[PDB]
């Protein structure tokens, strides 16, 4: 999946580090129900897990996303981060 | 080395998506970001070759950069410089800061 042309953020989380980034996002988790989630990283490397479901005990899917990078997030789509100690990010949710 | 914007600073605005149908003219020209404000330039298709300048008067680019999809580069306060797009180009602009900007101006033109 893509982006549509026609969507736009609805909503941007503050830059997270190692420091100060809520567990939430550190577990296996998915998106809201139509949107999508933008992963951007500034700093160091975030390891993105995907999940062919809620039920998945292994990945369908392994991202390294570097500084200078971002990946998306398809909707509903189950899934868990991973970041190195240098890690800085930010994620941007489009959708409407 | 595109630079790094500081972990304090935040989202004030966020352009929808671009491309050479419906891309403001602004950017294909000389333009900087405003003050304390730093530009994120996220191409999410195609090619985004960007071209900044020394100064508001500058007529040679001091530095190109050529961002794909699934890249980004950020253009720090009052950096003047201007993109160009490929034909299949899809970009958007984050535009992050360590002020409250609400009501400001976001970037300067000419």
């Amino acid at each position: 999946l893509r982006i549509p042309k026609n969507w736009t953020i609805q909503r941007s989380t503050p830059f997270f580090t190692k420091d100060n980034v809520p567990e939430a996002l550190l577990t296996h988790h998915n998106t809201a129900v139509d949107v999508f989630g933008q992963i951007c990283v500034m700093e160091g490397v975030v390891t993105y897990y995907g999940f062919a479901n809620s039920e998945a005990t292994e990945p369908e899917i392994k991202v390294v996303i570097n500084a200078g990078q971002f990946a998306t997030s398809p909707p509903q789509y189950w899934h868990r981060i991973e970041l190195s100690d240098d890690a800085q990010f930010n994620i941007n949710f489009w959708s409407d």
